[PDB]
């Protein structure tokens, strides 16, 4: 039921200023834009995903989109009414997926023949809703019914909602923020030290085949673990038979307990396909933001005029509720439309990817 | 006013059936030892922590110990009532700090006339305790009237409680937790993985000169998050001029943000006196931690005879408050004499290191009675 497509632009210039040649991201789209392009419906993925936010792209696939759950006929984002669209990132995570296209440290550079390594431009938010922009304008969309995004994603569309208010009827923020404050990108950059230590990085140009494979898997288990909860890891750490006194880590100083050598599998397993620089050029675009990219969040949020609705988690230990409860009451104080329900799941961050329908109804409500 | 000094032990058997040489930890204590020795109030300190509980070693000494506020002449925890004592662990993160004394991957093996490196054997809670309990009896000590501590200082102390139920008549746990669930023990392993990850660190046998200094900030710069708030970061931004679009940072994918400078440098100041090696044991040390060091919590709680205070701290992201809630409830099923008192502040885990005194009457209530 889906197909990959592909987005390029010869030339394209970043939020900070600098050229990208031959940008190339992937994107798909569910349902069917009506006449008017007026059921437009953006999907904005999270820090490690991709457009893939439903459906699968072959029979074979082990699990649908990430949002499959919510998004389809008949789902609070119901693709009988809706065309839903969803494009890859800049700099995806997922650089070595068959199905993921990025532009990104990488691409090679024709210039040397080799991966621009941290030779490519600094990207922000901005400039991953300036790719999606340009993506909907090449199909001929002006503006936006929704807007609708989990964590980074939600960055990318409460950024939407206040850099083209004209574009964007509606913002879905969910597990969001409508900042990086400085307890996130404090907490954003323990993602990326590990890359930085890993001998193979060799300063970002290092070959496929001699990759920072632990410097990358040492950053999704943090990431991993920062999405998840207490309740999540005393849990699967049950069906480990979990102890504090375990005989391999009493013994050996370079053993570990059940739970980190699982989470260290886990993550080991996650980042396959994944690539180091990439996950350091999100974990930067997630530290520059802030809805509208202006001089603080309240110059930001006074030029949404979307109204709002902000989905927090509960649980969340990533994007913890008072990010969303802050752009939510920041926004009321302006005579916005807001309105701010919650998940309270035990997955965490992750309640907002994974059980999204929770809150399937307001979803809906918002969008009717 | 406070003099450090060092306990020694020829040998040394650890939890982990190994043996150890020339085990040498520093301590100090203040307050008179009664003649019966009853009144004797032992502090055990928490990760990054030292037996430099309160006072100062030299009057020009910038500030005293960490618990200087309830410790002291007619404090909460009163000195002319009190013997309040405090050790090093094995294994101190402070491996080049002059006051402290330790033993560990730096030492000099006797074997081999060179470090321990990770040659040095594992240690766990159960070793500090059994180093205290040590010099406790070298003192002629034979139990105590309060063992304290915050944080890992608090797994001391509810495993000298667990372990030795005569021993100990008071437990209070500070920012602590009864054990190192599965959370708590992969989040605390994420403190390790940058030291290893660090070229220079040689699966553990760097010479000091030629240390994992970046993995070791690295390091450092989580524990320090870790043990704070959004509050904390956020006034600290505010402090620090934060934007989100600063210009370093978006022009150089190689330069930071105000916070990260900031947290980068903090780190690479607390560790300057720190020894990588060490963090990774302390790490594992926590990871081992249950009370009593059965099979489980509740088995190392069934023994626990001291009347116990927890003082979790409400906005504590380290040990967050459920950990000494589940001993807390735990305890009074069993019908022990349990108290539970909250920190309110934004510091988090640190409220109970820097700013106890807000439960000093609590405290001071608990000890007097």
């Amino acid at each position: 039921m889906v197909e990959k497509r592909v987005f390029e632009m010869p030339h394209f210039t970043t939020f900070g200023g600098k050229q990208i040649k031959n940008v190339k991201v992937g994107w798909e789209a569910y349902g069917t834009l009506n006449d008017a392009k007026s059921n437009v419906i953006l999907i904005t993925h999270y820090f490690s995903g991709s457009s893939h936010a439903a459906g699968k792209y072959d029979e074979n696939d082990p699990a649908p989109g990430y949002w499959d759950s919510i998004i389809g006929p008949g789902k609070a984002i119901d693709t009988d009414r809706f065309y839903v669209i969803s494009v890859d990132t800049l700099a995806n995570l997922n650089a070595y997926d068959p199905h993921v296209i990025t532009t990104g440290p990488t691409s090679i550079n024709p210039d040397t023949g080799k991966p621009y390594g941290l030779d490519f431009p600094v990207v922000t938010i901005r400039d991953f809703v300036n790719v999606q922009k340009a993506l909907l304008e090449s199909l001929g969309i002006s503006k936006l019914y929704a807007v609708i995004g989990p964590s980074m994603g939600s960055m990318q569309a409460i950024d939407w909602a206040s850099a083209y208010p004209g574009w964007v009827e509606r913002m879905i923020s969910v597990i969001g923020a409508g900042q990086s404050d400085a307890w996130t990108t404090a907490a954003l950059e323990h993602w990326a030290t590990p890359i930085t230590l890993d001998k193979n990085w060799n300063n970002g140009a290092y070959s496929k085949e001699q990759a920072p494979l632990n410097g990358l898997a040492a950053s999704l288990m943090l990431i991993t673990q920062n999405a998840l909860t207490p309740s999540f890891f005393n849990q699967t750490g049950n069906t480990l038979g979990y102890k504090n006194v375990e005989s391999a880590p009493l013994n050996d100083i370079r053993q570990s307990h059940s739970i980190v050598n699982w989470l260290r599998e886990r993550a080991k397993t996650r980042a396959k396909s994944m690539d180091a620089n990439h996950l350091l050029y999100l974990v930067r675009a997630c530290q520059l933001f802030v809805a509208g990219h202006q001089g603080n969040l309240e110059q930001g949020l006074a030029s949404i005029k979307a109204k709002t609705l902000f989905i927090p988690a509960q649980t969340d230990l990533l994007l913890m509720p008072y990010l969303s409860q802050s752009a939510h009451q920041g926004l009321t104080s302006m005579n916005n439309d807001s309105t701010l329900v919650t998940l309270n799941g035990k997955l965490g961050h992750l309640e907002g990817v994974t059980n999204v329908s929770a809150q399937a109804q307001a979803i809906r409500q918002f969008l009717e």
